[PDB]
């Protein structure tokens, strides 16, 4: 039977129960394949969350907790948030199914009632509520009051939180990820004032143990690593970070064709240590889309155009062949 699809019958399974299409439909993974879609690198990363999805799955772990819990260690700009959005679009249907909590705003003792309601629901328990399939994010977790870091500890826990009314909100159904950078500025600054290997790793080490404790970390699936990004991968990424263009371009029958030290110009400037590949959206609008837009205003770039794109003197150049 040909008319009626996989996806017709789960759409409407998922509209009467409330469970994701991708979920319903999870069986019909290769969840590592699909995930690097998105994911240039981190093949750990990947693997680690992969490999907590199927445990779960394969009915290896309690079932009072999350699906699966992860600390994400190493610096900032190299896909840990592109890793969790990608979790969530490919897991729970879109996007929208992330939740971000930003524990720079937790910093207070009060902040506990942001999250789970004011004294007689508040932001997370009310968002995970109406979204129970969700990946949530925590940002800087290490920056979060004590009595907000206890409320993650419930979660972890019982897989569930009660709010400030007294009903019980079920996160069985969540993925867990917390974020922190600790170490990463102490290792840039070490190398900046000439510290010998031995001194960064030891003062590396202290940070780790000042902040994360055996109980805590001992409660996760995975404590992961990220990894800077080497030329190659930051390549790749410019790659990917041109896909919006092109399909603009495409449109007029427009098409981009980038000489290797063009894409290496702006591999070079849209990817630094301290903000990993961060600046590379501004560095490829300023870079290429501006002078583009000019060409295209002054008709020297035509619809049905091959566009070459070099490096000149002042930056990249374009030529219509
Ligand atoms: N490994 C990777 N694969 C694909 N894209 C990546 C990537 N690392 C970085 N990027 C791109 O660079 C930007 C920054 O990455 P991401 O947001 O994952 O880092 P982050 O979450 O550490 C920043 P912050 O610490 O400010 O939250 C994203 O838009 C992302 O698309
Ligand atoms: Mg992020």
């Amino acid at each position: 039977h040909m008319e009626v699809t996989e996806e017709d019958i789960a759409e409407i399974v998922s509209r009467w129960t409330g469970i994701p299409v991708s979920k319903l439909l999870e069986g019909e993974l290769r969840l590592e394949e699909e995930l690097h879609k998105r994911v240039v690198g981190q093949d750990e990363a990947i693997r680690a969350v992969a490999d907590a999805i199927r445990r779960a799955r394969a009915g290896l772990k309690d079932p009072n907790r999350p699906i699966g819990s992860f600390l994400f260690l190493g610096p900032t700009g190299v896909g840990k948030t592109e890793l969790a959005k990608t979790l969530a679009a490919t897991l729970f249907d879109t996007e929208e199914a992330m939740i971000q909590i930003d524990m720079t705003e937790y910093m207070e003792k009060h902040a506990v009632s942001r999250l789970i309601g004011a004294p007689p629901g508040g932001q997370l328990t009310e968002a995970v509520r109406r979204r129970p399939y969700s990946v949530i994010l925590f940002d800087e977790i290490e920056k979060a009051h004590p009595d907000v870091f206890n409320i993650l500890l419930q979660i972890l826990d019982d897989g569930r939180l009660t709010d400030s009314h007294g009903r019980t909100v079920d996160f069985r159904n969540t993925v867990i990820i917390l974020t922190s950078n600790l170490g990463s500025p102490l290792i840039l600054e070490g190398l900046q004032k000439g510290w010998p290997y031995e001194r960064i790793r030891d003062e590396v080490f202290k940070v780790l143990q000042q902040h994360f404790r055996p109980e805590f970390l001992n409660r996760l699936d995975e404590i992961v690593v990220f990894r800077p990004l080497t030329k190659e991968q930051i390549r790749q990424i410019v790659e990917i970070q041109l896909s919006y263009l092109r399909a603009r371009l495409a449109e007029k029958r427009i098409s981009l064709e980038l000489t290797e030290a063009a894409k290496d110009f702006l591999a070079e400037r849209g990817y630094d240590p301290v903000f990993g590949a961060r600046p590379l959206r501004r560095v490829i609008q300023r870079e290429l889309e501006t002078p583009l837009a000019q060409k295209i205003l002054a008709g020297e770039v035509k619809e049905g155009d091959r566009v070459q794109v070099d490096v000149g003197p002042a930056g990249l150049v374009f030529a219509v062949p």
